[PDB]
């Protein structure tokens, strides 16, 4: 009943489709002692929105590599969905051949598990950064087509990492604003 | 069970307003009416300086000119909230704020909200609940990190403009249409 | 307990239309008025080749002369569906067919019709609805085999035939 | 739910063999050695023609040549079955026929594979079950249409040719 | 606890009439009219001879001089009841039977009366059921054995002087 | 669902014997040894019927020698029983009848054979029961209209024939 | 909990009266009217005597001058009692008393005042039941060691006393 | 719920005041196998009604012993109360040096356990004989104060104690 | 969860009036009319002297100053009650008090206000209830301790001047 | 049921020191050591001025004499319970108390000592347990009306001459 964040992360293990566009499995247990994850939602692929998210995440994959993040998108949709939308070029509405893993959520149980599943539907737009310890520091839910600049996030997780090593920072002329 | 995207949760709590005057606020004076930016954080009188509150306070300005009433809550009560009010930014307090600090004093606004941390105190929080009552954005962080209010503002104007927010869409990227 | 001539398990679903709009096709809006093939697939975009859906679209004029409603169903969502319409048959697309296709997004209508397989995709089957909605046909199969399209007609004639002068050979 | 593409429910049932011999069949005697066509079928001497039980009959060979073991099933008594195979096409019956007809004297097989209609009779169905017991193909119907033999083995050689 | 002494269980049964022909019969169509005779059997085309519903078949003269209709009964469908009728003796059929046979595929029947052998087929068994839908008397065998039309004749005779003259034996 | 052709239920009663003595009787002291004819009547010393626990005693030979074990049973105590066979013919008594009276003091007998009416006493019945302890045969009367010695031999010899030569 | 000082457990039975005829006695018929003396034995013709019964039924006339009605009770049928009344003592009977005895055929009197012992036969007992139907008195013994007619008549007596005077002192 | 007559008697534990004035506890278990126990309830001490019985089995206590029963009171009342009622003189109502042991069934669950409760409160006037082995042979239960005489309780024990050496007999 | 500052639970009792009668109380009486001043005790005749009950007598005419009702309690019977008003002072007695005893003979009422231990006994207690039948004041004791008349008079005005005026 | 003459509910809670230092207390820490003042009021920083509070700790080596811990608790924060301390007397402060404060943030405490009012706030209370951890004496108030430090020192006094010698006779 209560929230995850600041506890252990939901265990998920799904299919997934990878950069060299092969089939595989992902667990998070896998992560644990050796990578920082950034699990992301979206609702749906193939819709009529700019997938921006999803493209200006992979542009600044080597930022996440620089950061020890393994950058993992999720959606309800299928495998099969997730190789074609990327089969498919930008022009003719797809994401093309994106180098991050794109995680099958078919039964809707990580949505579910990680509270971000909209009406038994689609998951909500939603950023989960788990910790080396499999601990959830940070958790973002959006419902409009909202929308998260990389900048911002390469900056949360930095903030989150410092924090990990010398705690809370008073910021200098905090009294002003 | 999440809330986002549904219906706001139900709150009513006491509170120390603007002017250091205990009143009542509930969700339903809101509905229909106003915006409302809902933030949590764990603790009055902490070794954390209290620099969002201020950030926060600063844009109150900002945050009546887009039609949102901002709304600051702790599992404190209304008594130590004044007293904080009543402690200097110099000996670790928040002055005479502004903006309403809501008391959770049974810890409800935080268990319905889902931000509660061992059924203690809650976590570091914002909720944006729109003029309908539905909840557009939810942020919780487990540490004192910090939020930009230019960045809180900025996801205010999106929603209130139905525009999109983030990076911009590649030139390339268009629809897919039949042969 | 099977629905099998009992009343066919009520359906609401966001679909695909011919035109390629989006709309809703309710089963109670085809009671008195038409017979439902409902036929079920388990996803869009598969290394599946789509020839049973390409199939039942050839003869969709045939099943409209029985006065049947084809209506094609899977777990995938609308904008999945019209991708697969808008993917050529070279790359294991399904074309711009004219038939209705249902989006069981939360995987309930697979579960009316108990052909959910692992509470994930549905198992290929079809359902055929006679005009009080009744169920006088059901077919499941687990594997990848395809139905002729002509042993759907015979069944629809011969099921339209019975329930007009009875069973005397 | 299904046992479609699930493990086939497991049955007992005395048995009419094809020289009118009786004898006891179960599922377990077929499995990692022979494919399954259990049909099922209302009633014995109604007045609707059994062509359907007379078409696989005709077609018996085809069955065993793709190392298929056809059962048919009924409500009926074996003592009904072998009285039935003992009445000529002309005077309602099904004569000699070769293949196997189950008694489901008790209803449990028609509950089992959800065939039952109310707590009577069975519906009009086919169950194809592979070598491994799993359930690969179902087919029911209500009024009595009829089922070609061609699909049927069309059926099998999809299941049989990988 | 038993329904004899107390009023028997309802019935409603498709049957086969004298006449060949499909209908039903249900047990408060009896009531207050006539005495019942039912009587039930486990299975039509056994290798076992039908030789009781044929003696009772002959002796249904003296059940209506009784005012008792004589109703048989198995678990077989209408149609195995047709079909055995139009089945010769000498190929082991009853013939053209004059009394009712009621189909109890549901095997209810057999269940309320207590005469269901392992949830499959009836035990050789008879109820005779009075005026008021009282069952007065049960018999159940095993084995088939047969019953005397005789010995049934006397029952049904001493129970319809009992229940006027008298509830005494004789020595 | 019936006990006829299942085992028949164990009952393990007090007695009155043929020789006026009291012990106890159980059905397992007669499997693979002896059929039992157990016959259920309601009470002693009412003046409807003690003729036919008369009669039955008269043909005890004619059990023995189908190897049939006689044994009577209602709901009075033992006490009852042995006061019955006490008293005179002439005042409603059975005299001193050599085969086995029963007593289900507790009712269990007649509630295990479903013979019980109103929770009070048994109704009139007969239970053979073959030597490997099953029910081949039940006859219940709600009247007192009795039973011939002759017709309950014919059933005995007809069922001891059929599971000697099955069905013909 | 105990109905002792609490309104007594109805009863309805088939009883055997004084002048061997049959009948009913149920509990309310002596609301109001008369006091009841109610008394369980185990069974009629046992090998011990029935030395109670006897000398009960010798101070009938003073349980008639105390307005009391005394009512004998066994789990044996009313046949039975009146077979008992009919033997001679010599032979182990009671011969014909003038006080009436209850037949409780199903057990439930010997249930509801609970001297039931296994299922089976009541214990002796003797329950005292107001004219209001209260109990004010219970014995019950485990052993056939009889009770005086004397100390029953003394607290008879001494229940009516205290109803019309109240609590007095000694002895 | 069938009766405890002819069964084993329910196990009881009490705090008691003795016939030497000192508090202390008995529970059933240590007169199994040594003697038989003549357990009396009654409601209360200190009520209008004078306390004759109580009296009464005291000076026939000798007999008791004679025949091998321990004298049992019992009352829903505490130990000092029934000290109090030993303390208080025969005339202003009390017991005086009773020589007998007095049970407090303080929690109500002795009088529960034997069916002599009444309304939650306080026990019936009650009588109950436990041989050595622990069976209930007697069980006497009155609703008002009508008195026993000690004569009646010594000729039922003496034939409860005759009976089960020797058997049933027949009166003269 | 405490009944301190909600209201006070039902009770009906027999009781022992101040000139031996044997009548009842019940707790309805009170509601809107008096304050009650319920305490609880064990036993009655126990070897603990009861110079609480009569130091609580003496001052009635003080309760009586300021609408209280006093009421005693202990799940002794109402006969055990009126011996031990009976008993003389120096006999360990409480003598004739003029205030009312209330007998808990069931136990529910020790139940309900929560003082019953190992379901036999009262513990040592005092309970305030206003005249709104709010509890304002509960005190327990596990031991024959005592409690001075004055610091019960001084709680009894302090409430009644919050009631008035405030903190 | 009460804790009263039982065992007193074990705490496990963070505390404010008279260093103004953070800790931890137990209750198990002073079994077999010390008896233990437990202390409730509903919250720091009210329009109540905190002469309790600050009498208490004025009188601190009288609980040292008797060998009682004081320890004050409220469902406030450590924190909050600090900057009360640092908060002079003038200004609605408590200053710098020797004694420990505990802080009751998830309102077990309150909950587990039956002193939570609307799942808010304790109630002020005042708990003695003894040096074998049995809660000996408990007071509830619902209003502000206070209590001497001399009452206080007076039960315990009683509480600990109690132990020794019985109770005292005369008062």
């Amino acid at each position: 009943s209560p929230t995850y964040v600041g506890k252990e992360a939901p265990f998920f293990k799904a299919e997934a489709v990878f950069g060299d566009n092969s089939f595989g499995e992902v667990n998070l247990t896998q992560f644990i002692g050796k990578k920082y994850v950034l699990l992301y939602f979206y609702p749906l692929d193939f819709t009529f929105v700019c997938p921006s998210e999803i493209i200006a995440l992979d542009k600044a994959l080597d930022a996440f590599h620089e950061r020890n993040v393994e950058l993992l998108g999720c959606s309800v949709d299928s495998k099969y969905t997730h190789l074609a939308w990327k089969k498919t070029p930008l022009a003719k509405g797809g994401i093309g051949n994106i180098k991050h893993t794109l995680l099958s959520d078919i039964t809707k149980s990580i949505s579910k598990d990680y509270n971000v599943l909209f009406d038994d539907s689609v998951s909500l737009r939603a950023f989960v950064l788990i910790d080396m310890n499999g601990i959830v520091q940070h958790l973002l839910v959006n419902n409009l087509a909202i929308g998260r600049s990389v900048d911002e996030i390469l900056r949360i997780i930095d903030a989150i990492q410092h924090h990990e090593k010398y705690g809370d920072v008073c910021p200098a002329n905090w009294q002003k604003g």
